[PDB]
């Protein structure tokens, strides 16, 4: 195991994914302990007001995020070359606290490895406490055999399309391309954009210690 407490500390697991503390919204300590297949949040101090940015997005990813590219990743890859993008996750939830468990999937018109990607897909596997996505609800969508409440808006940097589960999902395997297709169909990307990373983790606003990604996988096949 490897403990990371630096706000933007990272480590690689299984020689394939990056675990990031990614403490981008908080002045209080946070630590994650990386395992060979995921990570656990071992300290997550402080609170963030629940109508604003979360404290952080501790997560594991395949791809490139602010110059940090996971070992051997084939991302960025143009979407029209992707046959499938399977991913799977197992989450450990905490009772109480205020957080989501979410995927972040980033798309851009360029083969982007640094900076803000133009579109963000956020898939909320769980929601606890009085938090909601960026923007406005739109309606429901059926993606991957599951129903989602779709939200759309912008954060000032990028577009955000969110798919929110009706109740907690502790584990799933799915095709990221199913969500990319739904995003393209709403005009928030095009078939000749690039997939630049597939990330999974948590956005905590209050507490968060004990949250875990037990396992994660992501492949992008061309
Ligand atoms: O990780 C190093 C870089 O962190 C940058 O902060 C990013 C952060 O990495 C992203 O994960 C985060 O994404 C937000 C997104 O903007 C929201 F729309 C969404 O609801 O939630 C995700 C996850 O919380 O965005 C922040 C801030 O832009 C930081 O700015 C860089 O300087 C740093 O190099």
């Amino acid at each position: 195991d490897t403990t990371i407490c630096e706000p933007f500390g990272t480590t690689t697991i299984q020689g394939r994914y990056v675990v990031q503390n990614n403490r981008w919204g908080s002045t209080a300590p946070q630590c994650v302990t990386a395992t060979d297949t995921g990570f656990r949040v071992t300290q997550a101090d402080g609170s963030a007001p629940t109508n604003g940015a979360p404290k952080s997005y501790p997560s594991v990813f395949n791809g490139c995020h602010y110059t940090n590219c996971s070992p051997g990743t084939d991302l960025p890859v143009r979407l029209d070359t992707v046959s499938a993008a399977p991913s799977s996750i197992s989450y450990g939830f905490v009772d109480g606290a205020v957080y989501n468990a979410s995927y972040d999937i980033w798309l851009d018109p360029t083969a982007r490895t640094d900076g803000v990607n133009q579109t963000e897909i956020m898939i909320w596997f769980n929601r606890v406490g009085p938090i909601q996505p960026i923007g406005s609800p739109v309606g429901t969508a059926s993606v991957g055999g599951r129903t989602w409440e779709v939200w759309s808006g912008g954060n000032g940097s990028n577009d955000v399309l969110s798919f929110v589960a009706p109740s907690a999902i502790s584990g799933w395997s799915f095709d990221v391309m199913d969500f990319v297709r739904a995003t393209v169909a709403r005009g928030l990307a095009e078939n000749d954009w690039y997939l630049t990373s597939v990330q999974a983790g948590f956005e905590p606003w209050q507490n968060g210690a004990g949250l875990a990604v037990n396992s994660f996988s992501s492949t992008v096949e061309t």
